[PDB]
């Protein structure tokens, strides 16, 4: 059944969830602009994708305002800190495949799963915004997916290392927010299932086989 969107219990859990989604969108904008320094020939497409995230950030900001909820931005900044730190380290080292696996694959699959799970349990205002985010988010092949498919043979080992370091951070992020997600009527198992399917699909597209993907998904533990 649908949660009571007016209760203090819902508003409290929404304050952290909403803030995480808002921060995720801001960091996605910053990340695609940062990737532009590593891929100067991709600047215009990256600027277009960065503008999409700011549109989503504004949409999700309005979701919190509509419910009369103040987003806990400090919690959101700390929530993203381990993953943000690893992105910055890869960026400074000029590690384009790592930067792309973090933002274009892991964060996008994390967002897709979250949005798909939230839609059937969301309030009418937030439902239209979220459905609008999914039915617009991107093209057939993502700036990262397509890039990683084209450059796989030169970056296979870096991708396996990036997955090993960053996939457990995504797992820990979900564990940290599973309680608040449950208040919003979202099942943790539905979030895990959807994320793994979306991540498996992108890896298959890039060029990894069943055995390689199995080994990669196993890095989460
Ligand atoms: C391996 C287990 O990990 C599964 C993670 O499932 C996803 C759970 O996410 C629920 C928290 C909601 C946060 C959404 C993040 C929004 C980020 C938007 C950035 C856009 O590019
Ligand atoms: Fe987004
Ligand atoms: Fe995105």
């Amino acid at each position: 059944a649908l949660p009571d969107f007016t209760s203090d219990r819902y508003k409290d859990a929404y304050s952290r969830i909403n803030a995480i989604v808002i921060e995720g969108e801001q960091e996605a904008h910053d990340n695609y602009i940062a990737i532009g320094t590593l891929l100067p020939d991709h600047v215009e497409e990256l600027k277009r994708l960065a503008k999409m995230e700011m549109r989503h950030k504004k949409g999700f900001t309005a979701c919190g305002k509509n419910l009369g909820v103040k987003a806990d931005m400090d919690f959101a900044r700390e929530f993203f800190a381990p993953l943000r730190d690893n992105f910055q380290t890869a960026l400074g080292q000029g590690k384009t495949p790592t930067c792309l696996l973090i933002q274009a694959l892991l964060i996008e699959a994390f967002a897709i799963s979250a949005y798909h799970t939230y839609i059937p349990v969301s309030d009418p205002f937030a439902r239209k915004i979220t459905e609008g985010v999914v039915k617009d988010e991107y093209t057939h092949l993502n700036y990262g997916e397509a890039w990683l498919k084209a450059n796989l043979e030169s970056c296979r080992e870096e991708l396996l290392e990036a997955n090993r370091e960053n996939l457990p951070l995504i797992l820990r992020m979900l564990d940290q927010v599973a309680g608040d997600a449950a208040v919003l009527q979202m099942d943790k198992e539905d979030l895990i299932e959807d994320f793994l399917i979306a991540y498996q699909e992108s890896l298959t597209e890039i060029g990894f086989n069943t055995r390689e993907i199995t080994r990669m998904a196993a890095a989460a533990l």
